[PDB]
């Protein structure tokens, strides 16, 4: 036959239209849409039976175990996290390259990135994986520094297609003063990189936690009241202040606060080029699931939490992040965000650490290591969620089906599109372009039929996770629909529950420069940079 | 000083669809019902006040040359992509012509 | 203050005068510093009736982090002290000066350029937030920002104990003044200044002070 595979009966959605189309794939990409494709033109065939067929979701925010064990050890490789991302519709993951303080010079930080390639490249790989660069050590003064540090940029970029960079405002280690960050952005905006902030206030952070550990108010629960919305907002507005004085477009990560979205919202108003990203986790969860006792999940039909299991006082360290999951009313803020243009993506800020062992590196109760003056105190506890398979399946739920979100255009906008776009994968991932996309495709299971699938999952399981860690937030919640077919390079890799490992052949991705990340050319004082 | 904030406004969402307001009357002919001359009638208390103006300017032909030129090649629009978005999907998804008008969508639009 | 007082007692005075207290070293960590800082303003008023404390956000030597203005936030509140606070961001001013001395931009008139109304402005706006967190009453001094005044009202409107001070000079100037080239005064009409002595390239000193005068 002429193409590899054809999926029939299907309805096609993209990020701005939803019709029942048909499409051909060979060589690993899109070829050909067209009202109906002769199945005889077809090595293999797909009846969709009128579900959506959407592109392969893109999470550009997830944490794996890499050599520098930044975040301490994860439980999750390459190989477990791309395997959870392609059985939960994800089809391209980012995830992150520490900046090896130990190598210098003009190469410094494309050995950083080499150090990750490196490693992943004996991994099996169920899809393909890019990566942003943390930075966290910058070179003072600014302006005698900035050759070198626009030089490393350009190597990391020409070399290991890297065109983003990482930067925190808060943890001990990796907040940089509001002067580093100016430096940075005079590099990154030369060099049309895309600029992503953690933007929480350390020092009000730490202070806080110091405070509270005083009175002796040292369970799980207090993460959260250690670091109130208004602090993540607070740095939100400095960190916008910044790149309106460097001209410099920015994109702010976990974004859940409504402080912070107020003051996004009023740059994007503005024109400015300000960017966000939300996590699932944020619009669906309340910080009342961090101690035992309608717009999101009803909290009392997760299992393995703080309510079923009230003896266990360290159990509400499964839902521990940072920023901190919000008090109840929070959360419907963050769904308006999603509609309203204020959230460019949606990422998953995947992060995994395992609960029911309690010896190894990777655990949640490495917080209690007696030596280390470490007895559980929520300061010690590795924050993070597993979310990399549940992101894509909560949405087109809770989001699209629920009526949360406004269509599942939306939905691929926020999911598929804008990560490929802001990211600089675009247009050979995020969409569905004959000629051009890699065949990254979700056939879902269709939402308004009588038959039955034995496959289709009715709960979210650990065993469905397909990950390495051994629980997931999520456990026990109804899901009402789910990945079917996962399409990764015109192979099918996760069909109807089933992993088909044989077509595992993820690659590293050299990314461009993003179009949306070009400076607005637009300056508070007659200063300009001396470039221009 | 007022125009930049309408160019924000079709950047930042604030406006779903572009339209023309089309209205034509002409201005080299004066004697007709449709010139804007028409303002003139000593016989019916009108000598040319503002209030008797035929309000409208022809806009339907220049309005997607004139957001081509002016909004993405001089940068006031942000891209291609937000042109078609207000001067053509939005307008057929909000006024119950979408999918037959509005897109390039195989086996369903018309070949527009 | 006794420094202060000891010298001025032998000084002619025309009328009555007081103090604040300046700070800006604060001990860490802030849990342990608590009862000294504390116990330190009960003496200043008890001997002294100063009830007033004044910090800088920016100015190297003066500035300090948001961390040890908490600290110091804590300690005043308990005494019921007059909290004063300068607004700029100290960290933007600096890099933003010494971009502009890298292309030889150093005139009196870029004293203004160097830190625009918006670095105010968000220091102001993280001020509030730290008296928030704090229940801390707390007063602007010399507010010339329209960022910075913006924010203030906002915090008055929703009725938090925040006050500001401004100037005559924010009023009645503009940073044209500050070199060779209105509900204030008619700059043309001041004598001594870069309009009337263009010749003298340092003139326009007579009229930098923190924060700048602002443009038109
Ligand atoms: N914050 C969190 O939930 N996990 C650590 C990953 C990160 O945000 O860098
Ligand atoms: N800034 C200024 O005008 N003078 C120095 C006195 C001060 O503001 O502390
Ligand atoms: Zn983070
Ligand atoms: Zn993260
Ligand atoms: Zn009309
Ligand atoms: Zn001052």
């Amino acid at each position: 036959p002429i193409y590899d595979l054809i999926i029939k009966n299907g309805i096609i959605c993209t990020a701005s239209d939803i019709y029942a189309a048909e499409i051909a794939v060979n060589n690993g990409k899109v070829q050909l849409i067209a009202a109906s494709i002769d199945p005889s033109l077809g090595s293999e065939v797909i009846d969709a039976e009128g579900a959506f067929i959407t592109p392969g979701g893109i999470d550009a925010h997830v944490h794996v175990d890499e050599p520098l064990k930044l975040l301490g050890d994860v439980v999750d490789t390459m190989e477990h996290a791309t395997r959870s991302a392609v059985a939960g519709g994800t089809t391209t993951v980012v995830a992150f390259s520490t900046q090896d303080v130990s190598k210098k010079g003009p190469s410094a930080l494309a050995e950083s990135v080499k150090l990750d390639v490196d490693e992943y490249s004996e991994q099996t790989l169920y899809c393909d994986y890019g990566l942003h660069l943390i930075l966290f050590q910058i070179e003072k003064p600014s302006v005698e520094a900035r050759e070198l540090l626009d030089v490393q940029l350009q190597a990391a970029y020409n070399d290991y297609g890297v065109s983003s960079v990482k930067m925190f405002m808060t943890y001990p280690g990796l907040q940089i003063s509001d002067y580093d960050i100016m430096s940075a952005m005079y590099a990154t905006r030369k060099n049309g990189f895309t600029t992503m902030l953690h933007a929480e206030n350390g020092d009000m952070v730490k202070w806080m936690i110091e405070a509270l550990e005083e009175q002796g108010l040292t369970d799980a629960y207090y993460h959260g009241v250690s670091r109130p919305s208004i602090v993540e907002g607070e740095a939100t507005n400095r960190a916008i202040t910044l790149a309106t004085t460097m001209d410099t477009p920015i994109l702010f990560v976990h974004v859940s606060s409504p402080q912070a979205a107020e003051v996004i919202k009023q740059a994007q108003t503005k024109g400015l080029k300000v960017y966000a990203e939300t996590c699932p986790q944020y619009a669906l969860l309340s910080d009342a699931i961090t101690r035992c006792h309608g717009v999101g999940i009803d909290l009392s039909s997760i299992s393995e939490s703080p309510f079923t299991n009230p003896d266990d006082r360290f159990i509400g360290s499964k839902y521990i992040c940072s920023p901190p999951i919000r008090p109840e009313g929070t959360q419907k803020s963050i769904w308006k965000g999603m509609n309203n243009g204020t959230f460019t993506i949606v990422g998953s800020d995947h992060c995994s650490y395992n609960y029911y062992e309690k010896t190894s590196t990777a655990s949640k109760h490495r917080a209690f290591d007696p030596e280390n003056n470490k007895n559980g105190e929520f300061r010690y506890i590795p924050n993070g969620l597993p979310g990399v398979c549940t992101r894509m399946p909560l949405l087109y739920d809770y989001g699209y089906l629920r009526g949360n979100l406004t269509s599942m255009m939306k939905l691929v906008e926020i999911q598929c599109t804008n990560p490929a776009k802001v990211y600089g994968m675009y247009p050979q991932k995020g969409s569905i372009l004959p000629g051009v996309s890699d065949a990254d495709l979700v056939i879902w299971y269709p939402d308004d039929s009588k038959k039955e699938y034995n496959s289709k999952p009715k709960l979210i399981t650990n065993k469905l996770m397909e990950h390495n860690c051994d629980y997931t937030p999520f456990e026990g919640i109804e899901i009402k629909n789910w990945p079917r077919y996962t399409i990764v390079k015109g192979k099918i890799v996760y069909k109807e529950g089933e992993i088909l490992k044989e077509n595992a052949d993820g690659k590293y991705l050299k990314r461009g420069k993003s179009f949306m990340c070009t400076p607005k050319n637009e300056w508070v004082t007659e200063w300009r940079p001396k470039y221009e």
